[PDB]
């Protein structure tokens, strides 16, 4: 790419790892700036430049550098990659905090993707944690869509993931939930398990004993449940597999699943996608894959 | 509900038990701001009267807890509290557009909040946005509340329906939780079947494994993340007992089923109206699996 993009108080000029590498290590080598990164804070300038080149390299990388009158250089701005979705992303050493640059420069990468980008949308993946981030995100018009559980190499537990996105036109139509229904003997004595081993929680139920009950994965309101339908017999039951993406670590969500009497597959096991996974099955036949970031 | 007598104290404001009758005049201000209440559930108030009754009527509510924003100057910006008759410790406020812009909203909030959390001994509190209410959102996340679900809601008073955020915060936020459930849908031809998801669904395949689809991942969004099933290949005899999922999706069932139709599906029929204010038709899949897709309208 070779336009550059300008604003208020800012020109973003298309990122030469070499060039630019010097003052943008005053960021991906400051400690603090990548308190949230994904790796930690760069060695050297060569590290750096390494990275960025490493950054800019993948497939769709679209990266700039921002530019302020005043000589400074805050730091930089673009769409990441390698990935489906436009991933989008910003950093600012310490000092140019503050200052309107992340929106101002966010703003910029933004306009540009969706209209003369030609793009059709636009993520951003921000932990749940980093607030000034998630304020920016939005102050730019990218909305939360999803969330992950993810773990960094070089952080002691797992994390959430914020999936925030933005269509250049919003699709009318679109699907909020997936609630799959699960046939099984005893409704209630189903709901008492689930509420122990995955700590769920009934959601409501029809009649006594029950016959008909929506288990929820969550305290709130909406969110990941599945309903569960009473059925007679003799009991042949074809089995039903669920994967279960869950937050935390493995080996407590399965000691949770074992300390509560459940059919667990054994100790949850690594895996090449990089989860650490363990199975639950339901005398019915059904069998839940929990997995874990770690 | 009860009683209350709590007065609720911060920086720059008082927290008054509200009181239906003596403030209404005030508070009309807000509720009866056709713009400040574009956002509301139902339309703004044609009088103090409407605002009296409606205040009143919020009042008696269940467990209702409200009150009333009182400024240092006497103004009256707004109200907020807890509502009653719901299931989780619900949260709502509103100030009048000439209170806007001083982060009042945010310290009453975050008052009725840091009280119900603390002081209620309340376990969680929930609070049900419209997607596009920016400035409510943008409390909500300068409180702490924190997203956790959408769901698509439809308003009489409204021609069309909409989303609603429902955002939360526990006092002592559980280490494991879930974040979502993805299903397996055993069917012969995993390719066809996401052709057809893609054409009714409105879905794209985020992954396939195997030349010949021995495995796919069918997202029922555009994004990394989000709603979305799996497709697992299997070849047989009278082949799969029917895997029953609820599809809560958002936008008018009768273009939903539009679109599975002209993707030349198998629906039951057209989207019908069920007791419980939605509008749904199920879509069954060659294998057995039905799916039914249910929307506020």
């Amino acid at each position: 790419h070779t336009a550059h993009l300008r604003t208020a108080r800012l020109e973003l000029t298309p990122l030469d790892p070499a060039a630019d590498a010097r003052h943008l290590h005053h960021a991906y080598g400051d400690e603090e700036v990548m308190r949230w990164w994904t790796r930690p804070a760069c060695a050297d300038p060569a590290e750096t430049e390494r990275y960025l080149t490493s950054c800019a390299a993948a497939p769709g990388a679209r990266l700039w550098t921002i530019r302020a009158p005043d000589g400074t250089v805050p730091g930089m701005a673009g769409l990441l990659g390698g990935t489906d979705v436009p991933g989008l992303t910003w950093l600012l050493r310490r000092d140019s905090w503050g200052h309107g640059y992340a929106t101002e420069a966010a703003a910029a990468v933004v306009g540009h993707a969706l209209e003369d980008g030609g793009l059709d949308r636009v993520e951003a993946w921000i932990e749940a944690g980093n607030r000034r981030s998630l304020a920016v995100a939005a102050r730019v018009g990218l909305t939360e869509r999803a969330r992950l559980a993810q773990h960094y190499p070089h952080r002691p537990g797992p994390h959430e993931m914020v999936v925030l996105g933005k269509a250049r036109a919003e699709e009318p139509l679109t699907t909020l939930a997936v609630i799959t229904e699960l046939p099984v003997r005893d409704v209630a004595a189903t709901l008492r398990l689930v509420e122990a081993a995955l700590g769920a929680r009934t959601a409501f139920a029809i009649g006594d004993p029950p016959e008909f009950a929506e288990a929820a994965l969550t305290p709130w309101s909406a969110g990941p449940r599945f309903r569960l339908a009473a059925v007679p017999g003799p009991g042949p039951v074809e089995p039903v597999r669920l994967h279960l993406d869950a937050a935390g670590t493995a080996d407590s969500l399965h000691r949770r699943a074992v300390d509560a009497g459940a059919r667990v597959d054994g100790p949850p096991v690594r895996r090449p996608w990089g989860r650490s996974e363990f199975v639950i099955t339901l005398p019915e036949g059904h069998e839940l894959t929990v997995s874990a970031p770690v």
